[PDB]
Order: C-alpha cells, then sequence, then structure tokens
C-alpha cells in the first residue's frame, strides 16, 4: 500500500504544516501537524479541558463505531519549546492520504497548554520519530509509521514541504519526480529515538565550504533550523545590522536586509537553503526588526534540522532495518 497527502503551511511565515487525517468511522477529519521528532499520535477530543479549546477540530471518540478505550492506558508530553499535553488512549481506525492503519492509539487530550489552545489551525499532532519516544503508560504504543511500515510497498515516507506553499508527505514510495538530481543518503542514529543524522558541514552564502561534523535531528515539528553558537555566529555575521537580543530571544536583522543563502552538507552532496527561507518576518507588527530563520542551539542540548532547512530538500525517511536519512534538492 501507499499514501500521499498534501501539507499546509498554516501561516504567511511556514510557522509550521497542517495534513489533513481522517480519524475513526464516519471519518472525522483532523488537521494535524507531522512530527518527526516526537512519537504520539493526540488530537484535542470532546474530552480536552472546554477552556482549553479555541477554534479546534475535535476528535469525538463516543461518534466512531470503531473507537475503543485502551483501557488505563495514559500520555503526557513535553515539547522542547516548552509546550504540552496529557489525556488517555484510544484505538481506531486512522488514514492518511489513503493509506489506512486500523488499530491506532489515538491520544485524547484532557489537558493541553496555552500554545496549542491560541493556535486555532492546529488539531493536534502526529508523530514520526521512532516508537521508543512514544509516551503511553503503562503499554508504550506504535507511531502511525510504524504500524503501518509492514503493509507498505516500501517500507519509507517522504517530507516534501514547500516554501510558502504547500507541499506533501507520501508513504510507501520515493516520487521521483519530486526531486531533481540524485538522493544522497545518510546513516542514522536512533539511540535518541530521533532521526538522527551528521551533517558533513557548511557554507554561508557564495563562501567556501567548512567540513566539519555536525550532529542533529530531522524534525519537520521544528519551524527553525538550530545549530551550534559557531556556525550561527558566522552566517549573521553576514548581514549588517544582524545580532542576538537576549530581550527578543535569538538572532534579529534588519528588515531591509538581503539574506545569504546557507549551504548545508549531505554527505558529498550539498542542499542551498535560500536567503529568502531564512526571514521569518517582523519581530511584532510593524517592526524594522526581522527574526531569524537560524538559530543557536545552544543550551537546547542538540541541534536541530527544523523546516527551514528540510523545506529546501526532498528528504527520505528510511525505515527498513538499518534506518537511513536521504535528501535531494528540488
Amino acid at each position: 500500500s501507499t499514501g500521499s497527502a498534501t501539507t499546509t503551511p498554516i501561516d504567511s511565515l511556514d510557522d509550521a504544516y497542517i495534513t489533513p487525517v481522517q480519524i475513526g468511522t464516519p471519518a472525522q477529519t483532523l488537521n494535524l501537524d507531522f512530527d518527526t521528532g516526537s512519537s504520539d499520535l493526540w488530537v484535542f477530543s470532546s474530552e480536552t479541558t472546554a477552556s482549553e479549546v479555541d477554534g479546534q477540530t475535535i476528535y469525538t471518540p463516543s461518534k466512531s463505531t470503531t473507537a475503543k478505550l485502551l483501557s488505563g492506558a495514559t500520555w503526557s508530553i513535553s515539547y522542547g519549546d516548552g509546550s504540552s499535553s496529557s489525556g488517555d488512549v484510544y484505538t481506531d481506525t486512522v488514514s492518511v492520504g489513503g493509506l489506512t492503519v486500523t488499530g491506532q492509539a489515538v491520544e485524547s487530550a484532557k489537558k493541553v497548554s496555552s500554545s496549542f489552545t491560541e493556535d486555532s489551525t492546529i488539531d493536534g499532532l502526529l508523530g514520526l520519530a521512532f516508537s521508543t519516544l512514544n509516551t503511553v503508560s503503562p503499554t508504550q504504543q506504535k507511531t502511525f509509521f510504524d504500524n503501518a511500515k509492514a503493509s507498505l510497498d516500501s517500507p519509507v515516507f517522504t517530507a516534501d514541504l514547500g516554501y510558502h506553499a504547500p507541499g506533501t508527505y507520501n508513504f510507501g514510495f520515493i516520487d521521483t519526480t519530486a526531486y531533481t538530481g540524485s538522493i544522497t543518503y545518510t546513516a542514522v542514529s536512533t539511540k535518541q529515538g530521533f532521526w538522527e543524522w551528521t551533517s558533513t558541514g557548511y557554507a554561508v552564502g557564495s563562501g567556501t565550504f567548512k567540513s566539519t561534523s555536525i550532529d542533529g535531528i530531522a524534525d519537520t515539528g521544528t519551524t527553525l533550523l538550530y545549530l551550534p553558537a559557531t556556525v550561527v555566529s558566522a552566517y549573521w555575521a553576514q548581514v549588517s545590522g544582524a545580532k542576538s537580543s537576549s530581550s527578543v530571544g535569538g538572532y534579529v536583522f534588519p528588515c531591509s536586509a538581503t539574506l545569504p543563502s546557507f549551504t548545508f552538507g549531505v554527505g558529498s552532496a550539498r542542499i542551498v537553503i535560500p536567503g529568502d527561507y531564512i526571514d521569518f518576518g517582523p519581530i511584532s507588527t510593524g517592526s524594522s526588526s526581522c527574526f531569524g530563520g537560524i538559530q543557536s542551539s545552544a543550551g537546547i542540548g542538540i541541534n536541530i534540522f527544523g523546516d527551514v532547512a528540510l523545506k529546501a530538500a526532498f528528504v527520505v525517511f528510511n525505515g527498513a532495518t538499518t534506518p537511513t536519512l536521504g535528501f535531494a534538492s528540488k
């Protein structure tokens, strides 16, 4: 089997992407944030504290003839950005882009943090990291991909995120029309539960390429590109007036600037992020200070190849017995 679904930016900055997901019988379609940096499929629901729901579409398990309480199971997650959610668990039928999994754990939120409430466009998350990170207790549950894997034509999914435009998540096949040149594959460590890999270096603009190993995670659920302070400083030094602002919480730059590109290495191959992808707009409405899309990972504890990086590529998440990651230009 295969599946193919369009993913759409939630706003004009590409802060996140939402993908429609069918849950239950008859289908309840919710727009979920597909997140290769976590492993829980959780939704706003009829059980979510009423004051914490503000415009989201909810899953109502009592209206699904295929829903079953997963008795005794609870979940609780905290994300790298400080947001969180928790609740109980149902199993139900879940379909993405025509690919159907029966008995998928659907984690129903009883509580969500304010950042989730405040984002009306995101009805929940669909985790695509390794199932070892799933938070359900006392019986850990499998991701949608893990459940689908054996049925797929090939045990892969691909992320093709758009810049200020829709893109595509495919399951079970590689669309050879969706990228240019060849796909370069690189080793993955699953030791921390992430799609963790090592970039071979970087360049800023038309500058020379610096060969250096940068361990990080491929994370569709993180907006920005978070890299070591040395790398980030080298980038912003090429933008007149750019500075790190402790009050704002990262590098800002004059909105009048033209940003240089940023290149990262994948083996001997190179992925070029155009300068415009690095612009996250005014820090507040009307400001002439703009927020940068490349930020320091210092104090995160890990480098994160988030959407800024991934949307410059066609990315293969190869879930074979020994997983790997592939990147192509597009």
